[PDB]
């Protein structure tokens, strides 16, 4: 037995974009990554999949049955967003000097709120308060996420950027997007505050710069590529957490956090130890250095308004990546972490996943003992899952991670729950609907939804808030010999 | 929904010799199989694997584990065995011509009875007395088998036989066995009769001739290459299943079946249909139309001793055969049910198991449905299962082998339970631990039994007695593309 | 035993990017092409593969060992081109007489006295180095095939990187009727030095896949990555007026024949509902094009251009594998899981064995290819390009015998092809994808440059030096056995 | 390069069963192992294949074309046997001065008189052939080496299905002195006949095999198929003087090298704690035997034998891979997933491609095998089988240039090595495994009898040419890659 703590909650993460379309009435085409994955050239392309998320698992209409099952897995704890489109669907009026580069503070009071209030779609507000509402009457505690990833159209038009031109909406790459930002986190948590038990201002910000403007072949909004570009995104996106929390705060006494993507960055060889910190310097503490710390580099220096903006840390955690070091620093590896072959084995003989993602459950201990060490802060493990439509290897997946997760409080760190991703099959961003992470599988024909094995695992596990006695020889890697290779 | 009737159940079968030791104090050195398995020039031939059954997964001293485990699982029947050996691990007194053919009439009194009393091992009687009292007290329906392969030593010397040597213990070539198994199976019932619910006088005899005699590659004991004395064994085991019928139902009014390993024959291409209807006559009809007709081969006859000797059929029923016409007849062929290579695909595209037998449900309809119509007794699916130590294939294995079975009900074939193959993981056979076919894990080192996923997906459809929605997408094939092929 | 035309010819094809440099003193830093490898950006997002060409087989440096190979091996025709950039590094004077706002190029007019001005901003180093590698190649026999562009356009041509960023505001390359100007005036310069030496021409090879890869197919990491219908539509125009001015600017100083290498592929119907699928697959990828060049026919409305009519002596058709489609409301698509969009080292959906490339064995599709378009143009052929990445070996023999076989059948039936060419004598550096995907009859070691003779060099040996099938090397006229190969 | 001594020679080992049958008038239906793989009970067993070796590569009519492919690849011996079957298909006399209960057997006389006699029993069409097939071996300037056995028996020496069913009262083969007796004989008369043709004698190939898979390995479905520790004994036992007796027999007629064939496995260590190991194994499965014919010890009590002292001129070392072991308690065991006991067409634990008997790629195990026989006994030696069931050609270029390498490799380190014959020219019948595993140079259509080159052939042919692996072909001393193949 790996028992977790009385106070532990047992869940899953969802995404607004991901998984609310597909029941008619729920169609949302108001965001850069509708226009994006509907766009004939990205199409042609093979940017996108070309499957449509309008096609999708429905939450917008069957929350309820989503619920029903959570429920009887015994799960406690949900993270969910809220799309920023689909209540301000239509642009606000120009509000602030957009040519600063800071923005140390948006001044978001009472009469503001009411009227942005005006603006506001009241039928999806309304929408959201009977989810939530729902949700909460199940004996869920509720972690709402302002940010996963798609903008209002009226903010970003990827195609314009894609193409090179920079005279329209820009997305992160203007101050107008911060700005609003704040003053929508603020507005939400204003509307959903009796709800809501914690706040997440965004989810991996790091991707939506990272894929957005370097990793181009990802296919993800706007495709532009530029270091330069990709740069100011994350200047602005992490300016927008720290006034997105400064605004929930002028509304809420609850805590405000934020979801990271995470990696566990490992050595290649014995000698590549400083590469590992070199890595984890670039991908992780530089980010959260500037808003626990306020340091950050604009040259480098302290900022009194980013510094202290974060009460908790949001763990996503897949798959491990290794570097090793170079002249010039250090490179990450083909063949391990999440650049394997799809249903292979990596260059260490693990098995991967349907997106070619490596089995190595070790990398969560590292991940969490890390940002325990150096933030003290709690955490939420807020993804963790796997690509895995005939569930062969995500029985073990499941129960070797949640071990892991048992491992780091062992050790001291402060988590507090373990969020799966994701309860039910969704719209997999660029890869389409081909990538199936739900323990609950989806027939997009018809909308119903069914208990893979690994389901029937996990309420075990929530139900006796530990890895049972039963269950624990899945706390291994899946046999590779039956596998493909 | 896939609802079964309130009477049908569903549970598990087990063997002796395959399950009951690995516990100290359960060691039986008693059987040919025994000696077969420990025999040095066996295990140097590769004959037997090498792996001994005294390591085993301990049913004789775990037994309340097991039925612990079947009853969270909501089982609601079992079948088993008494091992032959155990209660008369000594040579009884010689009784009856040994040079005669034909055993019609084995006279079986109370004094008799009385008689073999004072031979029988009271401590192996008060024992299984004791594991057969704990499963009733479960709720457990219980099917007795008096039969499941090994014989005591002093009917049965393999390794003499084997080597060619004809003047010893015999086994199923002498008369002698014929005469004491029906003695055994009458003495069973009446030390027994007020724990069972019906009789099975044995398991798979087909096998025992026919691997024993002809397919000698499988290590079966004696070994003995051999047309002519496989089609003796094969007489006398029918004539001992008739002696034994009479036997026990001189003392019980209970029902007696037999316990059968069954394909399904299937054409390679449609102008193989008649191959198939040959294949059914030499593997299946034959025998049953023996023990239920009388009609057998000596010139071809009726035995008034033979007829009507069968109240119900158990259906073993794992995979496949595929036949094709040939100018003698009918040949089967390799690539297809069980001769395809372990953990592939067949050459019809079909996932194999550890064993190399490949996934075929629509066969137990067939086979369920054939018996139903030409014989119109009632039958329990004794045996269905797949070798799979990662548990991979099972959960698609079991529902769909679970659906095959309603398929038939739903046809009109009075099928009252299934009966999977098997609760935990055991000793097959030549095969050795290797071969893992249970709904639990066993860790050989500590007899502690783990729940593979497939037990919670069992568990499911035990305790609604139905597959239930949730489940109903693992009545499908294992997708192939993530397998080995 | 399956029999050559005596006057049939086997060799092979190479490109001057792909295979030139490696060896000291060969670099050509000046093309599209080599910035777009080296680029920075495009090493992070993995459109390159990090390779640099400057580390590849060398053939600048040791082509007179790739010379005693292939005439060892019996060839007897060899396709290659001269790099524009190694002729022209450096921009040339505006033009006389050109308007760059007038959407069509009917005419460029060339004469001696422009050629003897274009010779004064020749480098003399690369003109005289390219006739010691031609002269070198005619003294082993081999017929020789010259094509003018095999890719890589003069930096002062166009900057990709830039283009990539969405400003047009500076060398636009095929976007830019300057480019179809000096392209024609480059065909014709090159002529003029080299006709000596040449036997036939090519104006071009692959242009589809430029203007393709280039402004639709983004992913694959081809210059300058612009996504955009539009421009890609564009660049083609100006890539088939481009062709036409060459044609006429090579035939104003040669009387030899004049083709264009374009890549093919076999379009074939998923079920037998989809033959009208597969009809407009050869409309829109094949036939298009070569209406256009053969017969003036082209969309600016549907028009007749007479500058643009007759402009081509023969067909060099490249061919890898085939493209399956179906049916749609909207028109046709291709399908995933079959010709080249299959996984590396296992089999299609169709149960064949694919390439390290991902590429499905079809060689009926070469017999599609050339019979389909003898029937539509009895212009005369070459199989300029066909091969299979394959460093192991395993496949290539099979694939090569098979798809010979197929020319055979090709020839049977009537259809006029004068030779085949293996794509390629020695492994080379295969654009975005690197030095990785090994093509080559010979393998290349790249760090002392040694050729090595896999077996199917020993294979095509055999077929060359008989100019037959033979009857011992006959079984290879088959599929690659699946059973041993990674699925 | 890696040049072999003037004095090597390159060719290929073939056996009379294997590949003698298949055309018409080729039958030899007189031995056990026709008897046996015809057996109705070992067919529905699947202890053989099902295939019958009279549908074979056909080497008794086809000889001419398969020695014109030999010497085409350059080859320049090769080792081949008689079937005594088709030289003594009825018995012979019971003998002069025998006295079948007297467990060793140190003399067996032989003159002329006696010679003359057996020449009154032979066939004589059977002898006439062979002297055919022999001298159109010669004229192609091939060395012979002549083999006396290669595991059929005489039907009237061994009934294996009455030994199968455990009846010792009919022939019983290597369990009766009769047989050692008669071999004797049979090998003196063999080479009174053909010392003309003859190079060098080989006795017997793979004694061990006989007796380990008849008597112990029966799975394998090799006569009589009876299992006991105790008779595989007894067997080894009468093989061993009967390889003596041969000796004496053969060197009564003639002045030539006699050596013996014999089965090689080159025993590894599984881990650094298992070198003891390998030196048990080494004794168990070589050195017992071949101290008996060299030193004359052997265990019947541990004694010397003046009749088995120095009986052996020349070594032939039968390789093909490894055979990894471990200590035991109770003394060593051999490993499954490594060696000869692999998944067909896979990996084994070591990560080493296997071929498709599921044999594992272990070239280096030659050279340990050939440099332990020469510092033990300081016998010359051929390599005299060497090569893969691989159908598709697939991994043998690989597996033959890196076997080639280091044979090369043992030269160099001073062992005494002559030549290297490629196992086999052509497909042939695999025993109980029949037509399927194919380990031709040359694949067989078994429908019309035609030969067709592997590419391995023509790598073979540049090394037989050579006397050298040259540069070119030098890139396939390597493990074949093992990503593009099956898992």
């Amino acid at each position: 037995m790996y028992s977790f703590p009385n106070s532990f909650r047992f869940g899953w993460s969802q995404a607004g974009f991901q998984s609310e379309m597909g029941t008619p009435g729920s169609e949302d085409p108001n965001t850069d990554w509708y226009k994006w994955v509907h766009d004939p050239e990205n199409m042609a392309a093979g940017l996108v999949s070309g499957d449509l998320p309008e096609n999708g698992p429905g939450y917008w209409g069957n929350y309820k049955t989503f619920h029903d099952n959570a429920q009887k897995m015994g799960l406690k704890i949900a993270r969910l967003n809220v799309e920023w489109s689909r209540i301000f669907p239509n642009p606000l009026p120009r509000p602030f000097d957009e040519s600063k580069q800071d923005v140390t503070e948006v001044e978001i009071n009472e009469n503001e709120l009411k009227r942005l209030d005006e603006y506001a779609n009241k039928d999806a507000l309304n929408h959201y308060r009977e989810i939530f509402k729902d949700l909460k009457s199940r004996g869920l505690y509720f972690i709402l996420n302002m940010y996963h990833w798609p903008l209002p159209l009226w903010l970003h038009d990827p195609i314009r950027v894609r193409r090179g031109d920079f005279t329209g909406p820009s997305g992160w790459l203007s101050t107008r997007t911060v700005y609003e930002f704040a003053r929508f986190s603020a507005y939400i948590a204003w509307k959903f505050d009796d709800l809501v038990d914690e706040y997440s201002t965004m989810n991996e910000p790091n991707v939506v710069g990272g894929l957005g403007y370097v990793g181009v072949k990802s296919g993800f909004p706007p495709g532009y590529l530029s270091f330069e570009l990709s740069r100011r995104a994350m200047y602005n996106i992490i300016q927008a957490h720290a006034r997105a929390y400064d605004g929930i705060k002028s509304v809420s006494k609850k805590p405000v956090g934020i979801i990271y993507a995470n990696s566990s960055f490992q050595p290649l060889t014995d000698k590549d130890m400083e590469a590992v910190e070199m890595a984890e310097n670039d991908n992780r503490w530089w980010f959260f250095d500037a808003i626990i710390r306020g340091e950050i580099t604009r040259e480098k220096i302290v900022r009194d308004d980013l510094k202290g903006r974060l009460d908790w840390i949001g763990v996503n955690y897949y798959t491990r990546t290794v570097v090793k070091r170079t002249e010039k620093g250090y490179v990450s590896l083909g063949g391990y972490g999440h650049g394997c072959e799809r249903n292979s084995v990596s260059l260490a003989g693990l098995p991967t996943s349907d997106f070619g993602w490596e089995f190595f459950p070790e990398g969560l201990y590292d991940v969490l003992t890390k940002y325990w060490n150096r933030y003290h802060l709690y955490m939420y493990v807020t993804e963790n899952g796997i690509a895995d439509d005939a569930d062969y290897q995500r029985p073990y997946y499941l129960v070797s991670h949640v071990y892991q997760v048992h491992r780091a409080i062992n050790s001291g760190a402060d988590v507090r729950g373990y969020l799966h991703w994701s309860l039910a099959d969704n719209y997999e961003w660029a890869s389409g609907f081909s990538m199936r992470f739900g323990l609950l599988k989806v027939d997009y024909n018809t909308k119903r939804l069914y208990w893979r094995p690994s389901a029937l695992v996990y309420r075990e596990i929530a139900t006796n808030g530990a890895i049972t006695d039963e269950i624990e020889h899945l706390n291994s890697v899946p046999p590779v010999k039956p596998l493909r290779h």
